[PDB]
């Protein structure tokens, strides 16, 4: 039934593939609930001739962030968060800020949404100004092993605020991992073990965390070009002080999976009025509506129409013209990494009467390409391949 | 519904392309704000063996003359430009012109029709004069970089005016260069930048410039026959120094779209009065009437039974004796670029006060044709289609 | 037969494709006078998604140096052209040069090795002499059309010589311009008709000369990729100035065939005592064995482990310790266009008695690869392939 | 002829692949200069499940001694190098040794022998003398850059001599360090570019550096056993710092040519009276001699019967009583690096009047096994393998 988009969105796939000259690629379509086509292209790895296939296990970066957003939901759901309370009561080792010396805080709700004055890997206050107004950093190519998420919080706790707390939008990844520490705080355990729960909750059975000691299967390697337009190695990083917001490793059927289980989390509640034997959600729904809700003043860099929520992109419907662009809802979030590309992308479906009556959730499609090169951005062959089976299914 | 007149439609088509030796022509029917035929027949490139589909992206010549005339009503509706005021306003890079040692003054509303003294591509004064009372021609075959609109003024900044302003009728494309340049000095930004966001608001995604390093997919090639009757390809010219006024890129899809959009900001009007939930549409009504209200002393050249507007060729209905031709009302644009043709039509319906009460606008046809066969008069064609069409539709 | 050399060999072009990221690449594999393989890998066109074939058209780029070195061949062997007489007495529009007021004498025989003083693009002598102790350049991305080679001549008959002649190695292209117009003026005709009737005398129907013009069938597109890591168009360039050079198109079956004719009129002679009903080959035994000739003070540029000798790389045969190293010996060209890449490699076989009693002519195996991609080496590639072939040939 | 022995080597091969657990082997036999056995067992990746085959990439460790030492025979024999004179002629950087306050000197000679004072991994002197009357090292598992030798040279420029010079033995890798510095300062010339021009006279076109960057096809991983038992990845490691002592990365069919080609330099000097048309050997008689000499007060780890020579452990021939145990005379090296172990076994035959004058060198045997495997003794399947060859060849 979706055999004329498959062939166009494989059409497309090759289309970015020789544009950014990328030796792999993988991609991943599931249609109301269903996985109906999963292809790789290329080689995983060029000096073992290794090919893409479905099961190839590469580096999702900044996807992790929406992982720590559902383990933040799953806690305030248990009453145990508190969004408006500063973070020093969770975390004391945190010094306190200042601005021109007055006093401002520093909430679980603004570090979500990078409202938050820390700053990202530049040092420099004038150069962020100038620009509000990059795989070159150090930072990025660490390699030392933190134990902790305390220990790795040393690298930035004590650099000042760059703006005010929710007054200018910068996205960062060590507010993450702030968040992460208050996780483990606040959740009596450590934040490795609460995630590897919630994955097997979920049924991500190949989501685990960048490590090189032990044995994973279908991992896949990492490459970037030089000076020379030569394809070559990336280099050796660890990833231990960013497990938050940039250190996990999965496959597209995962990522399927969870973008499946946030799609009917979203729509249960549309649905509990015509029957009542649907299964409940993993989380409620209106943490549902609150995790997709767009945020003021706030930016979305992979798509300029949309805006940002939590931990998530999400570019809303409307029309203002007669006979003009007519804007589709969706959600999107994508990831840049060494050596990598990746996006998740859910488009959900417009429900009418009939359809709630009779049809159940879930009722919408995701899309996830992962891709073994740096810097590619990948949303618009996402949306484009969202579209075109969003088309053919009836 | 329409199968009768697809077929009569399709057979017209075979009629211009077999008379006119066209390797490729592609067609695009919209009724009543609905595309219901979209076919192409030949090669789009003869050398590969590569199909003409409705994806294929050709050469639209002076049709961007509509669109600048969008951005300067948009402009004017904004406020930030004053039709009579003199262009040195904004440019005043352009010299003042004098004629036989009297002053004279050239506007933005003259540049728009036409009726300014600047020249076209022949610059001896003596032949014009004769011709009055060329695909020769060495500027049209340029290959010459231009990075800016200013940079550009400088082909025809220092020749004389033809006529004075406001007397005499000469199709001009410079002119259209002075009306960018004007645009991008009013709006704050760069001409393109404002055609773009322009593109994006109307759902045209597939509208570009001409240029040849990026990579453009559904790219077509454009043919001429030389002295020996053979198909041969046409020479390699840049058209960055027009951009305004022929410059583009399109397909039949984003020419529906635009004349859709226009057709519905002309009739909102109309219906508002039964219906107060409809939408607003791009343009202000009043901006509608004055684009498509004809000028008087001026000439549409494909057809000599109507006259020219702004930006568009304008044929009113009329009818003066009894039992004698009815003159049906519609608008129409042309263009000759080296290697192709194409034109764009819009058809509305008359409207009685029962289809005001119950349908909704946009109520009428828009056809398109592009072939990459270079001087190919296609106008007579879409007004025959669109007439059949009209037959058709209950 | 050759079953698994096919596989190999597609996997060592897989694994240059990727290296260099080429878009499409074409080979071509010739065993004792019979095509065993051909096949093409990627698009040969980006944008209409045209995929790569054994009949694609590429630009060969200094693999015409071979052809232009027939040409002259054949008319040595006529009786009309002399080697050592100075190229005055053929065309005296070249004027006399002087070294430090010495008198120095330019010969055929030091244009064809390039032993000449002539330049290559960079006109500075300080840093050709400091780099003796590049596509930034401008001549090379001209445009200008050009009637004739004495017109041709233009670009650099005022130039003072670099090296004393016969001194220095310094390989050039305005030097096979030169041996171009020495050809139109020995032969009597026209450089081009000489060239097509060598081209109809060998079988080689797809060879033509680089023009736009014309329509050309299965002709490819050439790309190079930017300061951004992505994939663009080549700059528009016309050859007409360097046709002996860098102006030709071709196949991979026409090099095959040329390869062939060459590797026979080199055997013949060896053959000619066992069996006298053999045909005579293009050229005379003695002529071949002076061609294959390596030079004294020349390199290989691609090679540097050989030497260079009349419009071709050689590399020869030898051993000089035990358990150690044995050179086998091969002839090879490589060619750089913008744009585009390609190779022609010959492989002669070890002859002993038996086999010059029994088999007949031609032993050996001819390589040809060609792909679209700027600055890509092929010759280590084209080597282990013919080895490969070399090995499963029984 | 040799079906039966190769049979039973193979079993041989699995019985050590069971006792360590090596998740892969490779071994290569070469009779009488012709390569006549090839094989890999189990999996060079186990990750991505790639099997071991004769054309994996290994990291032979201490092997590259034997290369530096082929790099050392060759500077003495073009004059440039003199073995007693003092390292500070070449390399003044070095700082002067003091004894109890007496002068000693360090020379090439005793570097090669490791008679030399210079420490290994260990920096306690108390406990290394307490030895003499490990993986657990921190300098094993650096992973700085170093561009130089001389750079390299700091570890251990400054530690007191452990022992004086020429009087207690004590294998060290920096003396090799120091070697490769002196080698590039008595060539004139980079050490890297010395070993690949060495390297490409010897046809080892697979033996390179480790490096990570690069992409190097067929390149192996390399695992160990943790405290549960259970097979892990090694720690990422950077080898710069000692390219000489253990830097390279190679095959089992480039150890055989190495040690063919010096099987024939030691051999050829026998055969040279009975026939005069054999080619010289790499090097002369009278150094090969030289290089596999057994010196006094030299321990040879891998077995207690034999002794050390010039970067090789040589065990000779002898008998002492009737009908007990014949000595054989053979030489070989083993290496141990992290995640990896290997071997090389050269087995000279006995040359007898009859075949000195029938049979041309070299006559013997040559066995190389590498295997993934940290900590495996490979010596006595090695020389267990080469004595059933030596039976099966008549």
């Amino acid at each position: 039934c979706f055999a004329r988009a498959i062939e166009s969105s494989r059409d497309l796939l090759h289309r970015i593939k020789d544009e950014v000259g990328a030796p792999g690629i993988v991609v991943g379509v599931s249609v109301d609930g269903k996985e109906v086509w999963s292809e790789g292209l290329g080689y995983a790895d060029v000096e073992n001739r290794v090919p893409c296939k479905p099961e190839t296990v590469m580096r999702i970066a900044s996807i992790s962030k929406s992982l720590t957003m559902v383990a933040l939901a799953k806690l305030w759901e248990a009453g145990k968060l508190d969004l408006d309370i500063p973070v020093q009561h969770y975390v004391p080792e945190f010094p306190e800020k200042e601005y021109e010396g007055e006093k401002v805080s520093v909430t679980t709700r603004l570090l979500i949404s990078h409202l938050s004055g820390i700053r990202h890997y530049e040092k420099d206050i004038k150069k962020v100004k100038e620009e509000k107004a990059d795989f070159e950093q150090g930072e990025l190519y660490l390699r030392e092993k933190f134990e902790n998420s305390i220990e790795s919080l040393r690298l930035f706790k004590n650099d000042p605020l760059f703006f005010k707390p929710g007054s200018q939008f910068l996205y960062s990844t060590f507010g993450y991992t702030l968040l992460a520490a208050i996780v483990e705080r606040a959740s009596g355990c450590k934040y490795l073990d609460y995630m590897q729960k919630i994955f097997h909750d979920l049924d991500m059975l190949t989501t685990v965390q960048e490590e090189n000691e032990p044995v994973i299967y279908n991992r896949a390697r990492f490459y970037v070009y030089n000076k020379k337009k030569r394809l070559v190695n990336t280099p050796y990083v660890d990833n231990s002080y960013k497990w938050a917001g940039g250190g996990f490793l999965s496959t597209v059927g995962d990522l399927l999976k969870f973008g499946n289980a946030m799609l009917y989390g979203y729509q249960v509640g549309l649905f509990k009025n015509s029957n009542e034997n649907l299964l409940p959600g993993y989380l409620k729904p209106e943490t549902m509506v609150m995790m997709w809700t767009p945020v003021p003043n706030t930016e979305m860099s992979w798509d300029k129409e949309g805006k940002y929520a939590m931990a998530w992109g999400v570019v809303e419907r409307k029309q203002t013209y007669g006979s003009c662009r007519k804007q589709r809802h969706y959600a999107s979030h994508t990831g840049g990494a060494v050596g990598a590309s990746s996006v998740l992308l859910v488009l959900p479906e417009e429900l009418d009467t009939e359809t709630i009556n009779n049809k159940v959730p879930p009722r919408g499609i995701i899309v996830s390409i992962i891709c073994n090169m740096q810097s590619v951005g990948l949303n618009s062959t996402a949306l484009k391949i969202a579209l075109e089976f969003d088309k053919d299914r009836s």
